[PDB]
């Protein structure tokens, strides 16, 4: 039985979700039946068509009244605020995206299940009171068909886990810090201006901006094992998009960068396809826009001096993320 | 008598009013009494103190309770987004300068006068209720003491009117169509997402962006005269601030390229010195950042092809613009 | 009869023509043999391969010895900086595109000649002793069999002429002033260094910097009827690829809005098709981005006052000239 | 006896240097009497007046034939691309400071000395030849009065070695891996061109591009201590000056972040002052232009996971070093 979702939210991550079913031919058995975000049918068509990151849509779309009508699909498109007032449950909705950035809680995100709703997906780090954390290709197993509001985690982590996972299995990691040089998002500004982070209040086009991020940290919530043992920081650049993730670890034993590379390898041929990839090419972070992959992990960077381990990987913030959200959406609804 | 100040939205425009009238060693008899934002004191000291476009804040800063305290002057902090519920009576407001983009009719700028405050000055272009429009050095003559809610119109007109006035006066106008090369603004998006505006909606870092602007019509409004002879728009480019003018006319008779230089570099000598000035030097967009000029014109630029005429204009959008604010509000308070 | 072709410097413009010949699955019947720069076989075809502003070039690209085989082509690759010294002769080069921006004239041009080269066709301006200066759709009727080095003129040229010259057509031009927003080149800096010219020693990508252009003035050479007529100047500001055409004029007669744009329709659809597009959409420069056009107006932007017209053209100023080139390229080679 | 220097290149470096000594009144008893460059004196007097990182200069710059006069000092410009050919022995030159990049080998850095300077000081990682490499304020005490050509280091040797020395006195590094966030330089490109380095031939606007740099081991050659536990790589982002080091090593013994802050913080009060500086504001990148310290200390960064300590430290790439280059050349006049 298809799955029938909407999405709340729909800027970044909510138009390359839609993208991302569409340019993959629909391969997941998914129906977008609605979109919801402050502007009227006109404009979310007009968004959809052409974006600065990610080029033009391969395929069509035009407006039909209250519709955006995607490769001949009619997808109805609201604009409220509130999510406890959504017709979610005349729509018959299974799985509700959230991508606003503001309903992160199981509180606030289930305004989406007064709705009338079955599911909730938060595009972001839930809080406390989420079901469950998923990183794709990582722990999906853990979903039951019980919860009902989940965390996909952040794009720094589903970079960050896929590529912590294998060297601890082979190597082991006693303790690691990270920090991810990572384009700037909608949540800064263009000159300063107020903003409740002091540091993200400044101009993202013309600094390097330190800013606080769970995503090491929250590694333990996708990998038990590694609780506790990860810590980190970002720093935002002035890029559009792809970020960067730069992993120190200490090992358990003596490695070699020779290792450290085969051990990947393995794992993006294996177990890890497609979520985690291989590079040995001289790329910069461009090349991995429109990259689906989770975690482009580039060999060319690894560096190692005894036990102490830097490894570095790639990552399109905006479209990983974006096609793990669809993966994801299929897990939950097929979880018992 | 020293004019009492406060300073609603305290923003790009809102805090360099504030720096340019420490800066200027308080040369304007006006204190600022108090300022409104959506943040904590501490919020608005560190903006003030550290900017990416202007620098550091030659002056100290310090905060005390609800208070900033500026060069050692107290000015409290609200965080008030209805203005109707500002305490400006109870703090003796003579003028109240509208800096937030929300309230830019007479009608919802009203709401500063039931607060208790004397007059209003919005700082962008205004509805078609407001008393006046003014561009300081233009048309502040126009002022009357019954006004108490008006426009200082937008740094782009401010660019303009200065630059047009004298060649008119000379060589006559029979019409004039401008683009404007302009900085992006806070209006505007890092990464494509909801505007109102579907250009706007674009990414300001990447693309050239046109959008509308009435600032040519507008010179209408402060120059009779010109009324219904200027058109534009507008073309945001991926610069943090600085924008130049571009104004080409048909003049009533034949001219040369000297003559136009002449007839500017007389104004910017004589009636409008410090508004309008004249440059000579190769020299690019930053090198006019922190001129408090409304109007930079640049000979080296200047073009004429018989009736037609090519004149440009470099202005510092934030702190120009700033400035006439505070020249503005002596004018009104001024005014018989 | 196949033209044998070879691209000296292979640069934005260089590597875009061939990109342009594959893509477009070399429609032309051109097949490029050679091509020379400052790099090894494998420096030009992993620059071949990824590009910034263009993206992942959609063929395969691989090395063998010293030469770089493009979906199977096999294209000799050269590394000296004397023409004079490379083996055209040998290699039966018809046409040499002379994109390093360093041989402009006929005199400096002509050592590829000695080099065994047929024909060369200067991928800018040239020097007053070129042959001829085309703009491909506008004026390659004048080529003649005779002619060994030309010009394709600038990019700016081949986006002002075909916009130009249906106004004069069916409006006339008395004359007009052009400004054009252009993308920073590799000519220009990152940080303030040395150039020739003071205001490209400044840094591209902080400021708008205004710098001189013939291309107005060089509309004479392709539509000898305007000559005198047309001037302006270029202002360079931060973005990578795509430039856009202000062109203001008095015309001969009153016109409107709407005659303006339906002229520029009827070109379009026309005489001028595929050289000239009409655009209605509400649209910012990247979505201009990979356009192969050479003027792509934009009917959303015309401006008329009386007989003052502003007309705006978006162009790529890599992707449209580069896919000229190729153009001309048969155009010489056929003329009589 | 006052130093008389000269400098070879007058880029950022170069220029920066001049600007250092004016702006800081002099107080090294140096006189710069010469610089060579490929420019005019107006040219060259134009880039000193007005500079996009680092604003207008303070003083003023005139022109008076072949000199630029600098706060009515007068400096002779040469435009010579050979040293061997620069008439430093008629200008009675003791320091040559050779900022082009091209001659970073004590062989070519020797055809100064040919032209009759006393000595010089290579603005870079010098080769190997080089008779010492210093950062001042670790290892000038090398310095000898025989010694004739030596090597300031790189911008990242000089912050790396003032934050890791006070750490490895109190703590001990068993072994450390660092990265470095860098604003471009003019070694790179605008759009994607060729470059002997690969990811150094993309755009520098528009991506992150990790590189090599001898940064870590380099710090083996100032403190035989650290020789061979420090490795690293940096990432070029798009910034046009100021940059970040990003330390992760690994302790001979367990520790905290507070303790790890009161080491840097006693390290930045007593030996290191005004080399190292401790800060504990919510900064951004460009807060630190124009800081003259070669390592900025970030506490608000520190993170420590047991033996594992990350350090981070913020350098103004061309402002840090230009003045450290001054300390440099009274050091090695004074060498016994
Ligand atoms: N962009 C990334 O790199 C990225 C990656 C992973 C996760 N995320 C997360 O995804 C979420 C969305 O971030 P984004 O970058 O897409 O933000 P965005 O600002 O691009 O998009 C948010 C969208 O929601 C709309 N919106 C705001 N409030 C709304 C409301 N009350 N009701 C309906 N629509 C509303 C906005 O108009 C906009 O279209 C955040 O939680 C963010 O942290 C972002
Ligand atoms: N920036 C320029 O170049 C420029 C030039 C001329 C005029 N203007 C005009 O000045 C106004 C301000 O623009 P800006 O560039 O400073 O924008 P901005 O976004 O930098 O400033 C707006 C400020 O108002 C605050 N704010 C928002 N809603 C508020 C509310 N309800 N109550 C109190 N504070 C509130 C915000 O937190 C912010 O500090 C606009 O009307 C704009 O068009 C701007
Ligand atoms: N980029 C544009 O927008 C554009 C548009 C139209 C015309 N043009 C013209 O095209 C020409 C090249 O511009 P570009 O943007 O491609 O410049 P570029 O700097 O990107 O490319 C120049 C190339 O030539 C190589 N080169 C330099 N000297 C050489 C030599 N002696 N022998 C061989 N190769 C050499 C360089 O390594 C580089 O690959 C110039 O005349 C320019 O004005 C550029
Ligand atoms: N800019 C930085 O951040 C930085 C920091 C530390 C070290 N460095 C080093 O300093 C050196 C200079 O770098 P930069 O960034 O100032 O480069 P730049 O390209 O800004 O300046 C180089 C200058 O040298 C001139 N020049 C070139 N060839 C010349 C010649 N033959 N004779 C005389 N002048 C010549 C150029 O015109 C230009 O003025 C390099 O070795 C670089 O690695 C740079
Ligand atoms: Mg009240
Ligand atoms: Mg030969
Ligand atoms: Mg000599």
């Amino acid at each position: 039985m298809t799955i029938r979702v909407v999405i709340n939210g729909y800027g970044r991550i909510g138009r390359n979700i839609l993208r991302a079913h569409y340019e993959n031919g629909k391969k997941h058995d998914i129906e977008i039946v609605a979109i919801n975000d402050l502007g009227d049918p006109k404009t979310n068509a007009h968004l959809t068509r052409f974006d600065t990151a990610h080029g033009k849509f391969p395929g069509t779309v035009t407006v039909d009244g209250d519709y955006m009508v995607v490769n001949g699909d009619k997808i109805r498109v609201l604009a409220n605020r509130n999510p406890a007032e959504l017709p979610w449950g005349e729509l018959g909705v299974d799985v509700v995206l959230e991508c606003t950035g503001f309903f992160t809680s199981k509180e606030k995100a289930g305004a989406h299940l007064k709705g009338g709703a079955k599911k909730v997906i938060i595009s972001a780090p839930g809080g406390k009171d989420v079901d469950a954390t998923i990183v794709f290709g990582v722990n999906q197993n853990v979903l039951k068909a019980e919860h009902t509001v989940i965390s996909n985690a952040s794009c720094t982590t589903n970079c960050l886990a896929p590529l912590v996972k294998p060297l601890h299995d082979k190597l082991g990691v006693e303790t690691g810090l990270m920090t991810t040089v990572h384009a700037y998002t909608n949540d800064q500004v263009l000159t300063d201006v107020y903003h409740e982070d002091l540091r993200r209040a400044r101009s993202a086009t013309m600094s390097m901006i330190p800013t606080k991020t769970g995503a090491a940290a929250a590694v333990g919530l996708v990998l038990p094992e590694l609780n506790g043992k990860l810590d980190g920081f970002a720093i935002r650049v002035p890029t559009i998009n792809v970020s960067l993730v730069d992993l120190s670890f200490v090992a358990k034993r003596d490695t070699t960068v020779e290792e450290v590379n085969s051990i990947l390898q393995a794992a993006a041929e294996g177990e890890l396809k497609d979520i985690l990839t291989y590079n040995t090419e001289p790329l910069v972070s461009i090349d991995f826009n429109h990259n689906p992959a989770s975690s482009n992990f580039d060999a060319t960077l690894t560096k190692v001096s005894g036990k102490l381990v830097k490894v570095s990987s790639w990552y399109d913030n905006e479209w990983g993320f974006s096609n793990r959200m669809l993966d994801t959406t299929v897990a939950l609804m097929s979880a018992k």
